[PDB]
């Protein structure tokens, strides 16, 4: 009922509609990425700095990684939101990489549509220091996105990309895509 066409449009770039949202993959840094909200995928903790948290905390700079210890110490949280640093984008939202996946991408779809934001952008979250598995990870994220459009929550948010640091991770993504493609 919601999935369209897999297409290239940039080298590299995959992309498909999902309801109204435009769904793409690319392998890459994604601390170079501009977008409304940046994921970053860390501990139960929010003070990893190993693989893709290494990145963005240095990248994000030391007044993040202060709002994320504070927030730490004040109540049990499943995710926090902070400042962009400079990074290129007006929030970070950092999510535990041994969480369920789906509920983690669920969470951030709310928090965007909840600031009237229009893009995201998020690493294959859980596949680093976590150690979940590639495909089960792709098919929660692209599974929170349909269930976010089937409930009819998708207002302000327009595209949503998956920025991948090992292209053998994003040919598993690409793979999940063509499965559901209309
Ligand atoms: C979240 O799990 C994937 C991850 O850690 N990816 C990753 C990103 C950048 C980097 O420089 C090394 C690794
Ligand atoms: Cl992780
Ligand atoms: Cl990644």
């Amino acid at each position: 009922m919601f999935y369209g066409t897999v297409s290239s449009p940039d080298s590299g770039v995959y992309e498909m509609k999902i309801g109204s949202i435009i769904f793409q993959v690319a392998s890459g840094d994604i601390t170079k990425e501009e977008a409304d909200v940046i994921v970053n995928s860390t501990s139960n903790s929010f003070n990893l700095k190993a693989g893709v948290s290494k990145a963005i905390l240095e990248c994000a700079g030391q007044n993040v990684e202060r709002e994320c210890s504070q927030q730490a110490q004040q109540r049990k949280n499943d995710y926090i939101i902070t400042g962009g640093g400079f990074l290129r984008c007006k929030n970070i939202i950092h999510v535990i990489g041994g969480n369920d996946v789906k509920s983690s991408v669920s969470s951030v779809l709310q928090e965007c549509e909840k600031k009237n934001y229009s893009s995201i952008c998020l690493p294959a979250i859980g596949t680093g220091n976590a150690k979940q598995h590639p495909d089960k990870v792709a098919e929660a994220i692209i599974d929170a996105i349909e269930d976010f459009v089937q409930k009819g929550s998708a207002q302000s948010v327009k595209k949503v990309k998956v920025v991948i640091f090992l292209p053998q991770v994003l040919d598993v993504f690409y793979a999940n895509m063509k499965k559901r493609e209309g």
